[PDB]
């Protein structure tokens, strides 16, 4: 009991490190979601002046680890697909949506939708989750 | 067409601040193929000392973008899928190789693979390459 909420707080604390070192902020969230949100800088910008998959995946991760938490379910994710409709600008604010779609014994289904400040669609991630 | 490969490599490796970063070196370039290496530091691990997604997604990204666009002409990800197989621990050195598996006039499969040092493998992933305008940056 005492063990698994210190588990809960300890999850949350790592994730609101990774949070903070990307700049990221909880807009939103509850039972089985949470709305994040971060700006692209100049610093996470490609060759062609957009922000890079890596920083993408780092967002959508982030706001996987809170919807995850948001229940107290410590998951790490054990595969994912991602498809990228539009590219993320510097100064751009992005969004990140992640929601719960499946919950069985061990493993989960996790949705995550990127936008920007036009609530255009940035990218879209469906990862299977693990514990 | 290796020698072409590498060229393109060596334009794209000089302005590649997020590769550099990483510590990711090019070890092997030909025509849709890429060795890509890096050594997992402290500095990119989770709550259990493991590797972060996001610079194991960032190492296969970096083989697939060399590999679709060892060809000369600029290509960016539409889409791709990863599998997480095995963690990173610190001080083991990844190798990332993307092999070509489709390319036509417009769009490209190729199929990335992680390896330790172990030889193990780490991640599997897959990405769809859309080519944009013209050459390479």
């Amino acid at each position: 009991m005492s063990h698994k909420a210190w588990q809960n707080a300890h999850a949350m604390y790592e994730n609101d490190a990774c949070a903070k070192a990307l700049g990221i902020d909880i807009i939103s969230m509850d039972e089985g979601f949470a709305v994040v949100t971060m700006t692209v800088t100049a610093q996470m910008l490609n060759g062609h002046q957009s922000c890079h998959g890596g920083q993408l995946f780092s967002l959508a991760d982030t706001a996987f680890a809170y919807a995850c938490n948001s229940q107290g379910l410590a998951a790490v994710a054990s595969a994912c697909t991602i498809d990228f409709l539009r590219p993320g600008f510097a100064g751009d604010t992005l969004t990140a949506t992640a929601q719960v779609r499946h919950q069985g014994k061990q493993t989960g289904v996790y949705d995550i939708e990127i936008v920007n400040q036009q609530q255009k669609t940035v990218a879209l991630f469906r990862g299977k989750s693990h514990r």
